[PDB]
């Protein structure tokens, strides 16, 4: 089938957002599900029912910080026999830390000198997926940040072909 869970993961101020907005912006048969604008995770996951069932493609526009995090996601995948891909955002903590400090107001709370403190109590739970230790994620690509701040069309592309270069690591 054409669809595919995309799992976004990666530290606040990393850049999830961004790629996912361009991403629905560019494509067609694509949702985005996030919690800072959709509710509740609960919310996240009534939609993203909602959207499988029309056999469309969801990015998961989340920190998806730990593997109990990623769960929830691969779960669904299961269930409806969906590919569960996942790009990890390679920014650092000070990276994110400066962008973030640009902020001055944001959904998510995490903005300026508050967002930097938020940022660093974070660091202690995020735990990105490891290529050996098998969740159930069909492919993982490590993304390197763009010099650029913003996502074009062709970055979404140049995303997609990075992605298909990447081992397949559980068959579906
Ligand atoms: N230089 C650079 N900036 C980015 C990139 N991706 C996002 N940004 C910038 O970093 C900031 C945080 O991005 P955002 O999408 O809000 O991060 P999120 O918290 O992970 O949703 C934004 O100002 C973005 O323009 C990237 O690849 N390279
Ligand atoms: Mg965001």
């Amino acid at each position: 089938m054409s669809n595919r869970i995309l799992l976004l993961v990666g530290l606040p101020g990393s850049g999830k957002s961004t790629l996912s907005k361009e991403l629905v912006k560019c494509k067609s048969g694509w949702e985005r599900i996030n919690q800072d604008d959709m509710g509740s995770r609960k919310a996240c996951e009534m939609h993203a029912k909602r959207f499988l069932n029309k056999k469309l493609s969801i990015v998961i526009d989340r920190c998806n910080f730990d593997e109990k995090q990623r769960k929830t996601w691969i779960d669904l995948g299961q269930k409806y026999n969906v590919p569960v891909d996942c790009i990890v955002l390679t920014a650092t903590e000070q990276e994110c830390s400066e962008r973030i400090q640009c902020r001055v107001d944001h959904p998510t709370g995490v903005i300026g000198d508050s967002g930097v403190q938020i940022l660093k109590r974070f660091m202690r739970n995020y735990r990105p997926p490891r290529i050996d230790q098998l969740e159930g994620i069909q492919r993982i690509l490590y993304l390197d940040p763009s010099p650029e701040p913003y996502c074009t069309p062709e970055r979404i592309d140049t995303i997609f072909h990075l992605l298909d270069q990447c081992p397949i690591l559980e068959q579906m």
